[PDB]
């Protein structure tokens, strides 16, 4: 059990505070204490014998972590990660939505023990969280922070400088955005997520979703694609051009991005059945 | 009750006839009878009395809708396209994965009622139907084949020149091959999108999500990315500006892409949590 201390008292810094006070001893701190009376009545009673809500610092020397949910700012963000830093060694973790962690880090006395924690809406309910690195960070660092996330139950990604979330989120929006110009209707851009490529990537990812179309299918797919159009998103990548050459083809290979045993597309199919048959979607 | 001819027994012929058979009848045909043997074992028992085999295209004249699910080549789809023509006025629809629709059109005696059709796999499993319509196709052509599908049970979305889906898949493929090529472990790009990004986009959609991230968040969110990054799939697009501009900012107006009401967050949160335990991930 370790005390982990949070520094903003606002959503973010109040569900972060529901996640780790399951497990652990938190310090919830804010320099409003309206905001912490605020935050206190929106706990889980359970909860509240492992919280400690404060407008103070000085607990922050006691703590084994430190994670930050203060406004989206830089300097914002730096001075208070500043303040703490002389405090204590411990791992200084900012949660940041999309300032990025290089140009708070390089403003820091002590950056190889920052680095970025994004966490998802609400942190106490949405599995994932990314750890996401400067150039500063250390390896030390991101282990103990990734250790602590997986044991609270999370599942975690770390990442170097930016979000892969927010990166496939802007891939998908740019695209969508296209679409909404040339008169998709927005129901209609949804929809085809909602009813299929959400599922298939919930339950498979877009690279094991690959593995089921064959890789060689996508090779050559996306080239006549790209021969046709000739989008940039079409260009067939690198990496898929050595698995073809290799025979690693896909789930009809046994080997493609991942390894396959003999009733893999019996499972996907079962697997998306009970999926539109949870959604109402049969 | 209508006829169905399907011309192709391979899977995807095959998933197609079984999908139609459930409201309607079928005649199905390739000039192979071994394919037909194959095809009839796989059919469900129930659905065989309404599923005629035949390697002949006198019953093309009788049939209300012809689907062509041949193998994925220009001229063999022309070829198999511009004789079915000649014996029927019905609405002709290939199933295409890639293949440009308007690049067979233009090929046809009579494009104004031919479009694509694409099915996902298995067709009779999962609920999405896309109709893919070329410059020449004529709209009662396209109502009456998104009525026959939306009667069949399926949800239908119809595309202009190319695959909503397809376009989805390459943007998504585009930026993960990015993250490859850098070093990103495959099973991670995976893990955000079982964890996280599958989850929002089954439940929301990705347009919808971002009601409730804030459409002014967004716009200022991507705009940093941007002016700091600054790739092309953070440019804040067109769109945006205009609802920010309205104050239909979101959930937290009532209204951004879509309209709410007062229980939207709560309900959000129900829903994924219903997820989130159906999938063990809670
Ligand atoms: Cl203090
Ligand atoms: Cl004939």
């Amino acid at each position: 059990h370790m005390k982990v201390f949070v520094i903003g008292a606002g959503l973010m810094g109040r569900g972060i505070a529901i996640a780790i006070a399951s497990k652990h001893e938190v310090v919830l701190q804010d320099v409003s204490e309206k905001a912490l009376e605020a935050a206190r009545e929106q706990i889980p009673e359970e909860l509240l014998s492992k919280i400690e809500f404060t407008t103070t610092l000085e607990k922050v020397k006691d703590c084994d972590i430190v994670m930050e949910a203060v406004f989206e700012d830089l300097n914002t963000k730096v001075e208070v990660l500043r303040e703490v830093e002389r405090l204590t060694n411990a791992p200084l973790c900012s949660n940041t939505s999309v300032i990025s962690v290089d140009d708070i880090a390089e403003r820091l006395d002590s950056p190889s023990r920052f680095l970025g924690v994004h966490w998802m809406n609400p942190p106490h309910v949405m599995p994932l969280v990314e750890i996401v690195i400067s150039r500063f960070t250390d390896s030390k660092t991101v282990a103990f922070v990734e250790g602590f996330l997986r044991e609270l139950g999370k599942e975690v990604v770390v990442c170097k400088g930016q979000s892969l979330v927010n990166r496939f989120n802007a891939a998908v929006l740019s695209e969508a955005s296209r679409m909404i110009e040339e008169g998709v209707r927005a129901e209609d851009v949804d929809r085809v997520w909602k009813h299929h490529l959400g599922l298939l990537y919930t339950l498979f990812g877009p690279l094991g979703n690959l593995d089921y179309i064959g890789l060689d299918v996508a090779y050559y797919a996306s080239l006549y694609l790209y021969k046709r159009f000739g989008d940039e998103k079409f260009k067939p990548p690198e990496w898929l051009q050595e698995k073809i050459k290799k025979g690693e083809v896909g789930v009809k290979a046994g080997k493609g991005i991942y390894e396959y045993g003999p009733k893999a597309y019996e499972e996907r199919v079962e697997r998306l059945k009970k999926l539109l048959r949870f959604l109402g979607l049969e």
